Order: C-alpha cells, then sequence, then structure tokens
C-alpha cells in the first residue's frame, strides 16, 4: 500500500543526495535519526533531555534512544509513506521497525573510502544557521562565510578525514547483519560506485515501480 523504504550507507556515502533526488522526481520527504533528534532537543522533550545528557558528557547517544525517538515518529506517520535515511542501524532497530511495517525496498549504498573523505572534505557548514555548502555544487558567494550573515563557515567534526574513516570503520561492523537480514527477503538492492549520478538512474527506476514519478501540468 504505502511506501516504505530505507536508504543505508555510511557517512559520506550520499543519501541524503539520493533521498533529495527522490523528493523532487516523487514527492516523498525522509526522515532521519539525526533530523528528529535536532527537533527534539529544539522542542526539550523527555527525549530530548535524556540525549543531551549524553551530548553533554561528550558521550554518542545510545542506538535505544534512537530507536525510541524514531519509533515514536514512525508511529505518528502510519498513513505516510515512508523514506528512511540511514535508518535501521542496527539488527534491534531493523526488529522494531518489523512491528509496524513491512520494509518493501532496501537500499545500499558501497562507496570506497577514499570518496567518503574526499566528498566530506568539500563539505561547510553555518553552524547556527545549518545552511550547508557543497564546495563543488554550491560554495558560498563569499569564500569562507555564509551568505546571509557572513559569519565563518565551520567543517563539522565528522567530515574530518580521521572521523571519516572511525565512522567507516563503525559503519561496516554493525551494517553486516543489517544487510544480510534484508537481503534474505529479497529486498535489498546494493550500488556501489564513486558518483551519485551515476547510481541514480538506478535507483529512479525502483521507486518508479512502487510509486508515481511526477511530471509537470503541461507535459499533459
Ligand atoms: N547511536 C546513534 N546513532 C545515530 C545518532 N544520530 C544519528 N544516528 C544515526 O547514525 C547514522 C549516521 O548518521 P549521521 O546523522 O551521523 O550522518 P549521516 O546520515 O550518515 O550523514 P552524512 O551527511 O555524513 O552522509 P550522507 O547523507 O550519506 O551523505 P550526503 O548525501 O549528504 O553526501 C555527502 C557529501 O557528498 C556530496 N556528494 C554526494 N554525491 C556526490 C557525488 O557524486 N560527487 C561529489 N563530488 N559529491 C557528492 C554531497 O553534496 C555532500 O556534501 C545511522 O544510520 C543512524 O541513523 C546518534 O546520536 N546516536
Amino acid at each position: 500500500k504505502l511506501l516504505r523504504a530505507v536508504i543505508l550507507g555510511p557517512p559520506g556515502s550520499g543519501k541524503g543526495t539520493v533521498c533529495q533526488r527522490i523528493a523532487q522526481n516523487f514527492g516523498l520527504q525522509h526522515l532521519s535519526s539525526g533530523h528528529f533528534l535536532r527537533e527534539n532537543i529544539k522542542a526539550s522533550t523527555e527525549v530530548g533531555e535524556m540525549a543531551k545528557q549524553y551530548i553533554e558528557k561528550s558521550l554518542l547517544v545510545p542506538d535505544h534512544v534512537i530507536t525510541r525517538l524514531m519509533m515514536s515518529e514512525l508511529e505518528n506517520r502510519r498513513g505516510q509513506h515512508w523514506l528512511l535515511d540511514g535508518f535501521p542501524r542496527t539488527l534491534g532497530q531493523a526488529e522494531a521497525l518489523d512491528k509496524i511495517c513491512e520494509v518493501d525496498l532496501v537500499i545500499s549504498l558501497n562507496i570506497p573510502f577514499e570518496t567518503l573523505k574526499d566528498r566530506l572534505s568539500r563539505r561547510w557548514i553555518h553552524p547556527p544557521s545549518g545552511r550547508v555548502y557543497n564546495l563543488d555544487f554550491n560554495p558560498p558567494h563569499v569564500h569562507g562565510i555564509d551568505d546571509v550573515t557572513g559569519e565563518p563557515l565551520v567543517q563539522q567534526e565528522d567530515d574530518k578525514p580521521e572521523a571519516v574513516a572511525a565512522r567507516l570503520r563503525q559503519y561496516k561492523d554493525v551494517a553486516k547483519p543489517v544487510i544480510e537480514l534484508y537481503k534474505s527477503r529479497g529486498v535489498l538492492h546494493q550500488f556501489s560506485g564513486t558518483e551519485t549520478n551515476k547510481i541514480w538512474p538506478y535507483v529512479y527506476t525502483l521507486f518508479s515501480n512502487k510509486i508515481t514519478p511526477i511530471q509537470s501540468k503541461e507535459a499533459y
């Protein structure tokens, strides 16, 4: 009935980029744990307050806290098509997911470390606004500064080479049971390469099997 789709891959792999193309071609919003984590911190909710207790201590917010805030969001979006970016991260989150839907489509992105490192080295942000500047696509009008405020741009910690390598290894270690699970159900589609542009046509085709591509009024 409603679509239940998932895009997985290590940080830097282009999950956000693919989700954005899916929005422009299908009108399908994507849902991510980081985005819902932000939203809960801004609203100062009970789960937001739990996450902040970890963050204040420079601790990773545990998977179970993320499962909690994600299931709560999905359980309140039961009449919507879902496109999940990077969730489930773990086998236990995949199983949590199983209780409230049947996952139709899983896209896995396998991108070499060198590409990950080179993509993320080219990303800068304006931290207060969260405006993101990809230097190969949308660089700031003036070098080093935000387009509105002219305040200096920052490189996110996770975007630096050592952090990129650490996060890739963290991903590899956790990803295998999740990919195996969806592989045995026949819903997993795996893509490798260095260019999102080259992977996109295959992903497009998979979504158009499930939901109608948007066309313009005068395309008839
Ligand atoms: N336990 C726990 N888990 C968490 C927590 N928060 C989030 N999680 C999640 O951990 C996730 C990792 O999430 P993250 O929020 O820390 O980071 P992530 O969603 O992996 O974001 P990234 O922005 O690092 O990666 P991604 O969305 O895959 O990349 P993006 O599409 O933004 O591309 C990166 C750059 O490459 C560029 N790009 C893309 N394709 C190409 C291309 O073809 N060519 C070039 N030159 N550039 C390209 C883009 O313009 C972009 O600048 C798991 O899956 C869970 O969802 C948490 O607090 N605790």
